[PDB]
């Protein structure tokens, strides 16, 4: 008798249920942190609730009135928050499905959107090329940040809120300190259509327009593993680590596919067929092996798919 460590060589992810009821593109899922809910955004103007496990329909909320391209949970999994060509974002109570603030302030279209650890500020990127902080229980903006010279593509807080990374068509990878507002490093250039700390805090996913995703250490600055394959040089498309059972790395792609790459070999391990459009959003449960993903207006669908490793 001894203990092992279990070294799956690939994963075996496989379609268990498709979500249906946006009338127009999907741009955005995310996983309650709870694990219990999965959200969604559309063109549609709407966000829609569904059980994280059966992908059950659970409730449409509205009031946005152009289409939503983002949205994120606190922490706490009570709150969302939905950026919107709208100019604003509103921050809503799950339960109640009801507005709680709309945040007023950006000039342009809201692209993306996340709460922080704490969930007391919320971080902001917009087509007006600012980033913009705001005041979770006021609803104020605390900061805005001239960020980059492009609509930013991205922005996610590090693990205790204290970093800020962005990204954009600029070219440009920055990180910002959060408490005031200024640059702590540039990563420079083909567009930069997405980023997001790694769950360890400790690294940098990026992905470029040149079809492909890229690990930094943003410390050292250094590129630590690259991963390609899959088909990215129009849309800005989610990535994900996957950390649940193996190592992965989650992307959709514009070839109507999700591609799983090992995190360490960066050779692919699977690809899930199924969608007919742009995958442009996926997203891993936080405790257990499913991955969410959601595409482009020919398909408007979204999928859960489920592994044993
Ligand atoms: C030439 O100029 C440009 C061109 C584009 C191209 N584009 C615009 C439309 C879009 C895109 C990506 C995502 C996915 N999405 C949401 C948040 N996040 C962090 C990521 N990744 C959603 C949506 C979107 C937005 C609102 C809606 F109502 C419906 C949809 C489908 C995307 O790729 C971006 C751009 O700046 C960012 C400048």
């Amino acid at each position: 008798a001894t203990q092992s460590k279990p070294t799956p060589v690939k994963p075996n992810y496989a379609l268990k249920f498709t979500l249906a009821g946006h009338t127009k593109a999907v741009s955005s899922v995310k996983f309650s942190p709870n694990g219990e809910w999965l959200a969604s955004s559309s063109a549609d103007k709407l966000i829609k609730i569904w059980g994280a496990y059966d992908g059950k329909f659970e409730k449409t909320i509205s009031g946005h009135k152009l289409g939503i391209s983002d949205v994120a949970w606190s922490s706490d999994s009570n709150l969302l928050v939905s950026a919107s060509d709208d100019k604003t974002l509103k921050i809503w109570d799950v339960s109640s499905g009801k507005c709680l603030k709309t945040l007023k302030g950006h000039s342009n279209y809201v692209f993306c959107c996340n709460f922080n650890p704490q969930s007391n500020l919320i971080v902001s990127g917009s087509f007006d090329e600012s980033v913009r902080i705001w005041d979770v229980k006021t609803g104020k903006c605390l900061k805005t940040l001239p960020a980059h010279s492009d609509p930013v593509s991205a922005v996610h807080f590090n693990r205790d809120g204290s970093l800020i990374v962005s990204s954009s068509y600029d070219g440009l990878c920055r990180i910002w300190d959060t408490a005031s507002g200024q640059c702590l490093k540039t990563l420079i250039n083909p567009p930069v259509s997405f980023v997001k700390f790694s769950p360890n805090g400790k690294y940098i996913l990026a992905a470029t327009l040149d079809n492909t995703l890229k690990l930094w250490d943003y410390s050292k600055g250094k590129c630590l593993k690259t991963y390609t394959g899959h088909k990215n040089e129009k849309y800005c498309i989610f990535a994900n680590f996957s950390v649940t059972g193996g190592k992965w790395i989650v992307s959709g792609s514009e070839d109507n596919l999700v591609y799983i790459w090992n995190l360490q070999t960066k050779e692919i391990v699977q690809k899930l067929q199924g969608h007919t459009d742009v995958v442009i959003s996926t997203a891993c449960h936080p405790t257990e092996n499913i991955i969410a993903s959601a595409a482009l207006e020919n398909d408007k669908t979204i999928k859960l798919w489920k592994s044993d490793c």
